[PDB]
């Protein structure tokens, strides 16, 4: 199967990649934010939205990878192999979760279409060279 | 956060664990089944159901976990740890995906309440010793 | 005192012993089943039934013996003596708890009189030699 | 499961622990008292009350725990562990049965609410230092 | 700032010191009593009273000192320095918390003015030499 | 007991921790501010508000913690432990008092709901990278 997790939400993997990697917050900071803003609704027994259902699975999969790292470190008593697995996750998969977490959190706070219009505006703005581009970047509040 | 991926779908992790792990199909067989029955709807740009949204994220995360296992199998220096980490990924996180994939596929084909009634009936049936239990097990339809 | 825990529930220790010991599920499997079917009612602040009150005390006494084993193993640092205490419990008292747990769980799911009629029917059936006895045994279901 | 044997009887483990352990009678003395006051009803084929059902299971489990202690005292090879395991059974699980036996006997003789009001009054009284506390302690009526 | 924690409650540090230190229960016993009598209201989301607000901060500060002791003992692996910090707390600050805990608990159970009248009566009584003073001391109730 | 000092005031420990620790003023500066703005009311014999009662206990407990730190700095024999225990008191328990002092001062000057709305807005703002976030941060007034 060729599945795009953004496709049912009016976006695509390409559109998210349009933003530079450095622009996304850390996974840690996005999880703290998900809690801060939406802990009650995430843990609730209501399908509040597709964004909520998407966020739940993503948070639990990141959860599984962190349980694996801890398990390797303490249960296998092998911190070296632990450090390699953390390094592999952060290098190879961290960006994907950063994009996905940011996208679904941003979509809930600011609204879906606002986040889309913001991806195009910011990518244009950032690519425009410093001299040419307006000093005040596009904002979502 | 304490999130339960089954909680928004009227179930829980405990209820799913009530079925013995050996009685779930393989991940490979569930993915082929997901395709066989629902490839068009999974790949579509419509939020067909929370089951569809849940399945999409799970199917995509499994890809990443299998790339991790392969990577560990080639790249992990310590022979003691390596085979254990591959085994843990394939079987221990494998069981979670087997439960989740089976649950969401079963819920779409046969209906949510049918799947729930079936979990309780089968767990009781399987635990009942051979002599005591009916010869014909409970059937999903 | 000569107390029979089955006497207030229309049965006796003799009637329960009428079933072969091999016929009962494991303690572990009966506790998982008690949870699966009745966790909410067991933990509730209502005397739902004498079966519930009986189950609560039995589950907690098994609980106490398992806390003792763990305590011997980890707190006294003596796994050898741990293994002897587990072995003593499983050979000497496990059958009693298996009979009692099965009885009170079976009485709640299928109804008290049904379970009684089933004890007599099954004991007769199992004692009748293989050649002579019907192929389909009595079923509680 | 998190089961509280006092919860269905309007109390909790915390409330019972509010009384110092030294102020409960011996298990032996509570069993003799249970007999003295209620032998006929305990041994009867009627569910006289939840207190009666609770008492029956507790009295029967104490028998098993005392057979375990005796067995450990003769059969446990390791002298360090043996005396500690006997001591743990007699005193540490002994306190639980002392609390539970006293509670259910006291509830039958004096009434449930009277026993509850008495737990709070006595715990306050005993903790208040000799100088500060009234000479007449609370009495069970 | 010169702040008196008793001043807003119609008392002072001097008036509390009027009672001998030996008269107060242990911190441990007052915390168990605070729980026993008021766990629900202390943990609740209502400002039940200034006594409740005062008690919450005091219980949490004692909590912080006990987390420090544990941290020194286990995390710094230094039980010696642990023993010195516990000794310093118990000799230097324990009386203050004993006075404050007793005061706010006593004020809630027996009423504020009753506790005040009781401080003066008891201090007079205790200072009156044994021969001269009534045999029955003043009682809180 | 699980007590939250913010729970009575419509907030929680999690919500306060949402702000980075570095963005709170020093304890010294918050105490000078508490004096500057509210010395008369804090030292007064009126329960002006729950915020005032909370502040009084916290300000008095900080005194005791600073006497402990000084005492450890002169009197703790083990050089390894001593600097770590002073550092832990000043920074780690310091953060708790910084959060609590700031919270209760901010609640009195600007109003409770304003402070809450400000915690969420600022945490979001600070976590969102410079490029994404508005140049003007949220302001307390
Ligand atoms: C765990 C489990 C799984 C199934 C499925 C196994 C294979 C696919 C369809 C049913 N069943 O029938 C069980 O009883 C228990
Ligand atoms: C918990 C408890 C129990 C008793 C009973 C022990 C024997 C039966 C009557 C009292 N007393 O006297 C207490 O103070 C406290
Ligand atoms: C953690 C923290 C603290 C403050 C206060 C710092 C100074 C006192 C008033 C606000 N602010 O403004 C933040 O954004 C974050």
């Amino acid at each position: 199967m060729d599945i795009d997790p953004y496709k049912e939400f009016g976006a695509t993997v390409e559109l998210l990649s349009f933003l530079p990697s450095d622009f996304f917050p850390s996974v840690r900071d996005l999880l703290d934010t998900a809690a801060a803003l939406y802990r009650d609704a995430l843990e609730s027994p209501e399908h509040c939205s597709p964004h909520h259902t998407a966020l739940r699975q993503a948070i639990l999969c990141w959860g599984d990878l962190m349980t694996l790292a801890t398990w390797v470190g303490t249960n296998l008593e092998d911190p070296a192999s632990r450090d390699l697995v953390v390094s592999y996750v952060n290098t190879n998969v961290g960006l994907k979760f950063r994009q996905l977490l940011w996208f679904h959190i941003s979509c809930l706070t600011f609204g879906r279409e606002t986040v889309l219009e913001y991806l195009v505006s910011f990518g244009v703005w950032i690519r425009t060279p410093p001299a040419a581009r307006p000093p005040n970047a596009p904002i979502l509040s």
